[PDB]
């Protein structure tokens, strides 16, 4: 059982939770790999889905009770008959919170039990998929009052391709390759816009071209859908005190909505269900626009600031960075979108690591995911060692579809 | 067999093939990870260490293979078997301290690790010659401002003799006084050597930024109060070059890192008292000692002075203000032609140190958590850069405080 200490106040916590770590991650005792962004039958099928129904059943206090070995006895039946078994909707909503909560790199877990779940396990073509996905945007958008949601998908089974969403996130930038190398928008999304474009999207030629979708159906060809203008809630940025900021034509969405990550629940796996909450501002102020591979807009900013950019002792870009993040905050208040700081989140997550102590133990969290790219040791997160290991339910990584 | 390792920023692929030669065991399993954790915790065992090192050396000079490196193996093979221990030659301290710098996973400055003035003093033999040997170390080091990186190696542990000791931390620290409420006056980070210092006879002083003494440890004795020569201390009042309030705060910080509580170990043989200093890269000083909520604790006052809006987090109070405490350090340094620098510069030189040790070594143990800045991570290029984490020998190691 680690200990874990906070360096700030001194306290001493003990992960019991850890010791349950289902899958391997990729550390030895030779070398720690804990910075790496990808870590690396019937009766496999069986046991996971025991372990979970007996999570399910004892989180609900039916422990052992006659409801518990009534549902232990259907799941032996299913597999038996078909190869898989179907979900309860308690249970797939159980499942995607604590999938949620499972998450190591998250620093919004404070809000796990908050979630609504869309059940789209009755779906059957990319028509419909684009239904469930402008409903979950509209709901979870509310105008700019975010919720938390998350739309699950059929899941995968032998003999039958998967459902999949191709992009990354359900509102994207293009990123547009140009004659002379560089790349117009944002150059994370080069590749799915040329997707779009060969599965014949016509192509804008601004930096915030927001992307159709490319949704998948089983064992058919992708089709393109264009997103309503009215659906991609947009806040324009602006500063509270530079004028000339908004002129820079800056913007960026209000619902960050993730749609290339793998559901997986008492061992079914669900490779479309996109999960969506709201943006901690770093996100957007300081990766999303500052990244050197991204928008990349700090030296723009700095000029505009005249601050001295040709020494780096000056802190140019310190603090033109912290103006943008500043710009965001101030943008999507005045725009009634929600949005937290990095201060709040990470407060809110101390306070998250000590429920979770109380309820299970311990807290499965990265450290290098969970500390802000900016003003780093500014926030308690800095200070507090964390344990990092895989439960199940969780989101997982997965691969591209082409 | 080899960890895949890359750069996010550029795209770029290297694998670390040197964490193969990982020699000592860290805290991380398949289980779970505790890479983020603070403290992560016999004839012929010294003899695979020894001959190790002895490999390591040869291979330095491009002389592996040779009459000389055979002969160095049998000689340090015939000392352990007759003594138990050995004695390194004089060029073998001096690479074996440059290795441990080279192979320290938490340091950020280690492009420097060629640039390094190794003091022998493995002749030291009490806590008076101690304090000349230190004082020796600072002048060379601080150089009026001019900042040189070196390290002073006393005698090696060795059985029926008690270890040389340093009980301070880093040879210049500033005195924190408990007060009865529970508050510190001056650096809360050095609440417990002040008052062993006190206990050991030193008058304590009544300021924020008191230098301590040294208590100094020779073999088997108590350790021995040295007050330091206030010329001896090069110190940086603070200013701020727009804000002419700031020179009011009465801050300052001394020009001269040298850590003195960790243990050398070259070859199997371990050096407890071995101090080593370089220079500062400005964020220690300016984000972590100054604003950490458990140090000096500067930042609301600072940003309440800059007229900012400390009520609500969304105005970002707390980074305006931490970014120009760490202008003023960089300024007050540069002023005082103090050697100082700052987090981008350091972090561009380190991911050049990282390129060298691909193609001299196929890789480099690097701690990402630690390497990172703490204020600005992700403008810097190491916040895009994977790491791998492991234990080389010759290396810095912590161990127990002496009482
Ligand atoms: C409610 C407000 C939320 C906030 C403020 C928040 C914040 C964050 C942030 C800042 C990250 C790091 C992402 C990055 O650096 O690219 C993250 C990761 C993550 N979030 Fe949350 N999040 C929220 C809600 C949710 C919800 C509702 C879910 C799922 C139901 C979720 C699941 C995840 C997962 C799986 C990751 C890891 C993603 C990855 O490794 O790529 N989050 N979150
Ligand atoms: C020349 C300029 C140097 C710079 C700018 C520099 C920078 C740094 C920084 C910023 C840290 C982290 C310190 C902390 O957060 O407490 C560090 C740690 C460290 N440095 Fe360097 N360093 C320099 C020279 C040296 C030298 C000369 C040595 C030894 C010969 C050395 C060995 C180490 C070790 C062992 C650590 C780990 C300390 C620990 O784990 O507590 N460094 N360095
Ligand atoms: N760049 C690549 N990989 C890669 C890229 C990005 C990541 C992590 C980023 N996930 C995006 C993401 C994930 C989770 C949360 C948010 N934000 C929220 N607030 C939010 C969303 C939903 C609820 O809350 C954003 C991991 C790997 C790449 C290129 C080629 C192959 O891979
Ligand atoms: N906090 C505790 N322990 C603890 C305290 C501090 C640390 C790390 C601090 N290293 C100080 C340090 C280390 C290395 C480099 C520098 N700087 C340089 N530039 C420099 C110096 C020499 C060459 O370059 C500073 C690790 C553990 C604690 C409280 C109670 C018991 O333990
Ligand atoms: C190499 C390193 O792991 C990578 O740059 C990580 C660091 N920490 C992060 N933290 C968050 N929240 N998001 C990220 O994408 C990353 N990237
Ligand atoms: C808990 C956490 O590991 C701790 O605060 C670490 C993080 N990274 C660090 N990085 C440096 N350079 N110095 C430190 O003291 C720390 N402290
Ligand atoms: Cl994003
Ligand atoms: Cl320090
Ligand atoms: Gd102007
Ligand atoms: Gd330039
Ligand atoms: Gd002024
Ligand atoms: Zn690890």
């Amino acid at each position: 059982f680690p200990r874990v200490k906070n360096w700030e106040v001194g306290s001493i916590t003990y992960d019991t939770l850890s010791a349950q770590a289902q899958q391997d991650g990729p550390c030895t005792p030779r070398r720690c790999l804990g910075s790496l962004v990808f870590p690396r039958a019937p009766e496999q099928l069986l046991s996971q889905a025991r372990d979970f129904i007996n999570q399910y059943y004892s989180s609900i206090k039916r422990s052992g009770s006659q409801a518990h070995e009534q549902r232990l006895q259907e799941v032996e039946a299913e597999v038996a008959a078909t190869g898989t078994y179907q979900l309860r909707e308690s249970e797939l909503v159980f499942g995607a919170k604590q999938a949620w909560r499972n998450a190591p790199r998250c620093v919004g877990r404070i809000q796990w039990g908050k979630l609504q779940v869309f059940d789209a396990r009755d779906c059957r073509s990319a028509q419909e998929m684009f239904t469930y996905i402008c409903n979950h945007i509209k709901y979870a958008t509310n105008r700019g009052n975010l919720r938390s949601a998350i739309t699950v998908f059929p899941q995968r089974c032998p003999g039958r391709g998967d459902f999949r969403i191709w992009n990354s996130q359900l509102v994207r930038y293009a990123g547009y390759r140009q004659q002379d190398g560089s790349v117009r928008g944002d150059p994370a999304n080069v590749e799915i816009t040329e997707l779009c474009i060969q599965h014949g999207w016509t192509p804008g030629n601004g930096r915030f071209d927001v992307l159709p979708l490319l949704l998948q159906a089983p064992d058919e060809p992708p089709e393109l859908f264009l997103l309503p203008p009215e659906l991609v809630l947009e806040v324009p940025l602006e500063h509270p005190t530079l004028e000339w900021f908004a002129a820079l034509g800056l913007r960026w969405y209000a619902l960050p909505a993730v749609s290339n990550m793998l559901l997986e629940i008492g061992g079914l796996e669900f490779p479309a269900a996109p999960f969506s909450g709201w943006y901690m501002s770093t996100e957007i102020g300081t990766r999303n626009l500052c990244d050197p591979h991204r928008y990349n807009i700090l030296e723009d900013v700095a000029v505009c600031m005249d601050l001295d950019t040709r020494t780096t002792s000056s802190l140019w870009k310190d603090k033109a960075a912290v103006e943008i993040n500043v710009a965001v905050l101030h943008s999507y208040q005045l725009a009634k979108v929600t949005i937290v700081d990095h201060h709040a989140a990470t407060a809110s997550f101390m306070k998250h690591l000590e429920n979770e102590q109380k309820a299970r133990g311990g807290c499965p969290a990265d450290w290098a995911w969970i500390v802000p790219p900016i003003s780093g040791s500014l926030t308690p997160v800095f200070h507090q060692e964390m344990v990092n290991y895989f439960l199940s339910p969780a989101f997982r990584y997965q691969p591209d579809p082409w």
